[PDB]
């Protein structure tokens, strides 16, 4: 029982569910949905240019999810979800938060070399650097937490300082960075590959990090999440966040070497 | 030729030079110097509480070294240094850093059982730190920031405490962790500690020097050091010897108290921690004023020279518009400012604050204002560096505030003929451009004299064993 959500918003290289199906297992029931069927108009390279378009995409994702659960009916606790499409990382992160951690989430993305990576977020050390939380004390500074999750780029904290300055929140509560170094002997440079074997383990590590965050920073009042890498990571990080504990949550967009604000739940 | 530098810094059972003397070899000339009579207040168990006491101890050590050099003269070539006393470990580490690797030093210290260890750090004419971690690895990180170093003979390295202290200080960065715990030999009665005797003194000193010289190759793009000495004072002196401040830079020696570390001694002494805090206190109309003191224009000048988004990021300017006695006491007891800039009138006995519910002047005398400042300077970690009394005839109060506040700027009689507005606008502009207080004050008063009809010297700077910080090195904003 599968319900594919194809997040097609790129004008350049769009994919339809027809590219998703040959890598999916056998389906007793299959549901097709695209985001373009719900009023979210397309944008270049999967990223919007205005706050209005980001809000339209947010409400369109909400409408997609409402239609998906209404069409699936009562077996929505039996549906193994699948994620694909080519849009920005904040959109995948927002959908991953909206589904929550209980649902079965699998993400299909296409690599740089034609291999199609299918990766589950649950079962049927990846993050070598875990810093900002591996101390023992409890911070007393109010503000908002900036979380850097990436697989290709080490943390440049000055960008986080400048982005926090840009949005009026003059004080960040703390910086947490989770990054995977590539294994020795791998020829991928600074990038750590994300196969299907190492998916649920990294999902579990992200889960263990994200509700241990208020243990380390109980004084804080929100989360900024900065994501660099594949969209599987974006949906993975979205699945990790619990909005009732951590809210509000921000996902900014990286354009032109600078960070621009993209999605804020609630709006 | 010997120079006993005894560090008597403990209110309880202490050590004088007469106690040290029988354990050291005979010599022709002996210079005995105590840290106590160089302006150092003693503390419980040799561990200072307030940050001002640590700074006073630093300056006392520097003055004691200077006087030792002055007493020895040209005989500083053939001088053997002997260190003793009952002080905290960071003080010994700082003395060892100021003496450097090119000085014949030797620590003497009484054990638990009354045996007097004599530990020379140099060879006269196996691995002590057998467990070394962070260097033998090929973990040559290029990450920026500080480097934590754990040197101990008793307690094994705890990464949580080091990162806890570093995040508490706010420096959100460690390039790595280095530990040099010295495991005891097999079957010795000491248990979990290793005895540091004069037999394995120089070998331990050499191992420490090799470690601290191989740090910058391992962590190339690092910034400073964070040294956590845990053992006898001889080890602290050796560790201080091994560090070269020119290679590394900012070196910190946290103090252990109550199961955690506290900021105790840093060599390039950051006399303001974090952003400086400036308090503006306004008052006018003392019922007989020269017609109107435009406090609004003065605040326009101070805010146009004291507001850009980046230097409002670099400093907090809290004002107290039309303040009272209670308002200023609350501001001094909550904001904890470093710069007090009062704007208002005043007589020979000074400040006329805006009064209570009767809107007017509550004439507050100079001794009451000085007592207010002194009372606000009783909380922990509190030093006010600059009090600017932009008022009338406030020369004696600015003279008498020098023993509470390091540098003060007062006025003679210019009762606002618009020949003093040039001062406040350019003075703070010179501060926020990275200049010292002395140069800024001189430049501003030269601008005020040129705008005058005569030699108007309308403002006067009143500066002040362990002397306070002088106006020539008092700088607030980093360039």
């Amino acid at each position: 029982i599968q319900c594919i959500l194809v997040l097609d918003l790129s004008i350049d290289n769009a994919i339809t569910a027809c590219s998703v199906t040959p890598h999916l297992p056998r389906a007793a029931r299959r549901v097709e949905l695209h985001l373009n069927d719900f009023g979210a108009e397309r944008a270049p390279y999967g990223g919007a240019s205005d706050r209005r378009t980001w809000r339209c995409w947010m409400q369109a994702v909400d409408a997609m999810l409402a239609d998906a659960r209404a069409q699936l009916g009562a077996e929505v606790e039996f549906t193994h979800y699948y994620l694909a499409g080519r849009a920005a990382l904040p959109v995948f992160a927002y959908l991953g938060l909206r589904l929550g951690k209980q649902a079965n989430i699998t993400t299909v993305n296409r690599r740089d070399d034609g291999c199609w990576d299918v990766v589950p977020c649950q079962r049927p050390r990846f993050f070598d650097e875990v810093r900002g939380l591996d101390t023992d004390e409890r911070s007393s500074e109010s503000g908002m937490v900036a979380v850097w999750v990436s697989t290709q780029r080490d943390v440049d904290r000055g960008l986080l300082r400048a982005f926090a300055r840009a949005r009026g929140d003059r004080d960040l509560a703390g910086i947490v960075s989770l990054r995977a170094r590539p294994a020795a002997g791998d020829d991928t440079g600074d990038m750590r590959l994300l196969e299907g074997a190492d998916g649920p383990d990294a999902a579990r590590e992200l889960v263990n990090c994200f509700r241990s965050i208020p243990n380390q920073y109980p004084r804080s009042s929100g989360l900024m999440v900065f994501v660099s890498g594949p969209v599987t990571l974006a949906a993975m990080v979205g699945r990790a966040i619990n909005p009732r504990i951590h809210g509000p949550v921000w996902w900014p967009y990286f354009r032109g070497g600078e960070y621009e604000p993209a999605l804020e739940y609630p709006w």
